[PDB]
């Protein structure tokens, strides 16, 4: 089972990825989490990516495609995977198509900018796993701490008000065309395309996903 999640930053992709991961027993491949891992390790890649991420801009397609290539070649990805925040640009999608990576579902979570701007304010994240929470819409069971590991949650630097506006502009320019791109792939019979109203409550979005998959 191979799945791509599309939608604005903050649309709820990582949240629904958790549900999907547990339903299909596939690993999540999140380029954002891989980059944050490199930052934590203090690599040259990490140092360079940190300023790009903090500016709300996209990391180079070439660096991204190589991280993803290495990742999906691992054994845990042999029976499938969920791509989360990848692809992010048309060249990334082409890079994936060119190496013949075929996917089963492309799932779009459609959420307006005004809703995203609202949401980012209460996002809290567990950096090591990429699990995210919302202090209003989806809180941790224990405030300030990850439900799984007990480790501290953080406010993301790129979740700042002004950076969020930057990211939404980057999204509408560079990443939204993936909706067309995969709509076309689905029209060619290369994948199934699903679109959901991502402004519904978390449990409501998950319930619709459950009904639509299988
Ligand atoms: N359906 C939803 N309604 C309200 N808030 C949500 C919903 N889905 C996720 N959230 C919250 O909104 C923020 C963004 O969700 P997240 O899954 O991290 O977005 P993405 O992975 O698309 O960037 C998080 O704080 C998350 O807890
Ligand atoms: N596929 C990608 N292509 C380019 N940059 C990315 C990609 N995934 C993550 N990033 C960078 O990491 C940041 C956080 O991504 P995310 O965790 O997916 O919201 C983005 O705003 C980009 O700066």
């Amino acid at each position: 089972m191979r799945i791509i999640l599309l939608g604005a930053p903050g649309a709820g992709k990582g949240t629904q990825a958790q549900f999907i991961m547990a339903k299909f027993g596939i690993p999540q491949i999140s380029t954002g989490d891989m980059l944050r891992a490199a930052i934590k390790a203090g690599t040259e890649l990490g140092k360079q990516a940190k300023s790009v991420i903090d500016a709300g801009q996209l990391v180079s397609d070439d660096i991204i495609l190589g991280l993803v290539k290495e990742r999906i070649a691992q054994d845990d990805c042999a029976k499938g995977f969920l791509l989360d925040g990848f692809p992010r640009t048309i060249p990334q999608a082409d890079g994936l198509k060119e190496v013949g990576v075929v996917v089963d579902y492309v799932i779009e979570f459609d959420v307006a900018d005004s809703v995203i701007v609202e949401r980012m304010a209460g996002r809290r994240a567990h950096l090591a796993s990429g699990r995210t929470y919302h202090n209003v819409y989806n809180p941790p069971k224990v405030e300030g701490k990850d439900d799984v590991t007990g480790e501290d949650l953080v406010i993301r630097e790129d979740d700042k008000e002004e950076t969020v506006l930057a990211r939404l502009g980057v999204y509408h320019n560079q990443t939204a065309p993936l909706i067309a791109y995969y709509g076309k792939e689905a029209e060619a019979g290369n994948t199934q395309y699903l679109k959901f109203d991502g402004t519904k409550a978390v449990a409501e979005v998950s319930a619709e996903l459950e009904k639509a998959l299988a």
